[PDB]
């Protein structure tokens, strides 16, 4: 099995979720203490796991497999042994965990936010609400819609997503596409957010699309916050998402990306989010490329590669192309 998760394909559903999650509930939780080469390592590890065509029942099928230290081992030994891990239930029974799962998990909270947060006493979302000096705007509003939020997100959500998304881009600026990015592209049925790309065949015209796209989606009433980041224009939004009877709130990315730099965005947008890290490692290591959603780079040259389409890119780097529901990674 190859070292790179961008070498090999990994489908949206695969044998061995059980073994996966345990070890990317470790990841995660290394994560929160800011030891960030355990998260990958575990988090690589769990991607191996993910990539496997049979489920993992006995041991003897883990040995011998890359990025797999003694550690991750223990950890699906166990499992497989006892039917639970001591280390991953005592994470999952942590305070410490539960809480910054909590805190990272609300809209606009990163780990540094959500760790001093917890270094500070708070544990609960009522601890955060008594204490809105110490929110921005955009967490006050992760915070008055975090149930919503945190209600996975539906394809048939999406699909209305997408509808108001290209009727407003449309309307705003003609020729102009909205791709559906992220993962939703790459096959998942259910998410935490939809992921927009949107760009325009001549170059230059999408120049202050997103405003414009935002007025009509505001007038519309579908708007409950966005901000502005102007890098790529780009707006991370909840959406009012009305529903038979009900609404609900819904996490959108908007990125608005020039034509030239499409490619890049959207395999950068799509992911997995590891896949991307993966996709950058190798190039790096392996072919001297500095690539990111803006472009690849060459450093030694000075030069930027062109790219028309994602197999472009990969074709560039020396891999096989993979469509997006094998990057699930
Ligand atoms: N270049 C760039 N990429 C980003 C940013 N934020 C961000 O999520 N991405 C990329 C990382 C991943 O490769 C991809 C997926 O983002 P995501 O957080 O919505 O996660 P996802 O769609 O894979 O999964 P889900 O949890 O939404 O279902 O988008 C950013 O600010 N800049
Ligand atoms: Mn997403
Ligand atoms: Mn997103």
């Amino acid at each position: 099995m190859p070292a790179y998760a961008c070498q090999r394909p990994t489908p949206l559903t695969h044998h061995n979720t059980g073994l996966s999650e345990a070890l990317e509930i470790l990841a995660e939780a290394a994560g929160f203490e800011g030891s960030e080469g355990r998260l990958l390592t575990f988090c690589r590890a769990a991607s191996v796991l993910k990539a496997l065509p049979s489920p993992v029942t006995t041991l003897s099928q883990l040995q011998g497999l890359p990025h797999f230290g003694e550690h991750s081992s223990r950890v699906v030994q166990e499992l497989l042994e006892h039917g639970v891990c001591e280390e991953v239930e005592r994470v999952r029974r942590s305070e410490r965990y539960q809480t910054m799962k909590l805190f990272t998990q609300i809209f606009g909270v990163g780990v540094k936010t959500a760790d001093r947060w917890y270094r500070e006493g708070l544990r609960t979302l009522d601890d955060l609400r008594e204490q809105p000096q110490k929110l921005t705007q955009q967490q006050k509003a992760g915070l008055q819609h975090h149930q919503d939020l945190s209600t996975p997100v539906l394809r048939s959500d999406v699909d209305a997503l997408q509808q108001v998304v290209e009727e407003a881009v449309g309307q705003a600026l003609p020729g102009a596409t909205v791709t559906l990015t992220g993962g939703f592209r790459r096959g998942k049925l259910q998410g935490h957010d939809v992921d927009f790309l949107i760009t325009h065949p001549k170059e230059g015209q999408e120049a202050g699309l997103l405003p414009r796209v935002m007025c009509r989606l505001q007038d519309q009433g579908l708007i409950l916050y966005h901000q502005h980041q102007h890098a790529f224009e780009r707006s991370f939004c909840i959406f009012r998402l009305p529903q038979p009877g009900s609404w609900k709130a819904v996490r959108v990315d908007l990125v608005v990306a020039p034509v030239s730099q499409f490619p890049f965005a959207l395999l950068g947008w799509t992911g997995s989010k590891l896949f991307q890290r993966e996709l950058r490692r190798f190039s790096r290591k392996e072919k001297g490329l500095w690539l990111n959603s803006h472009g690849l780079f060459d450093p030694e040259q000075k030069t930027f590669f062109q790219a028309a389409s994602e197999e472009d890119i990969f074709r560039h780097l020396g891999l096989e192309y993979l469509p997006p529901e094998q990057r699930n990674a």
